[PDB]
């Protein structure tokens, strides 16, 4: 649990509450590269399961656990 | 304003109130392709205002007043 949200707490930079598509650039960098801006968006958008834009620490979690 | 709106719902493809480079991507080849990866790129980041990788609506009408 708190694992996740220690997590979670690194990669949300402004503490917003949510990762944002720059943010998830930033933990995609970080962890080799492995993806284009264009590909990051994309995860982003599949993780991001209410739509709002955004990923929220619920859908961090669904993720994590995947 | 109607205007606007239409244009921001088209490049919004996936309807989450953001325009990502993914979706720029998308518009720029639908008009013909006149931009590298890159320079779509470089496009949406000097489009986000606020660094968060996501064009809102807000930014959306800054750019195209520019
Ligand atoms: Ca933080
Ligand atoms: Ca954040
Ligand atoms: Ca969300
Ligand atoms: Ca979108
Ligand atoms: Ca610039
Ligand atoms: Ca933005």
């Amino acid at each position: 649990e708190e694992e996740l949200r220690e997590q979670f707490r690194v990669e949300d930079k402004d503490g917003n509450g949510y990762i944002s598509a720059a943010e998830l650039r930033i933990v995609m960098t970080n962890r080799g590269e492995p993806l284009t801006d264009e590909e990051v968006d994309e995860l982003h958008r599949e993780t991001d399961i209410d739509g709002d834009g955004q990923v929220n620490y619920e859908e961090f979690v669904q993720r994590m656990r995947a």
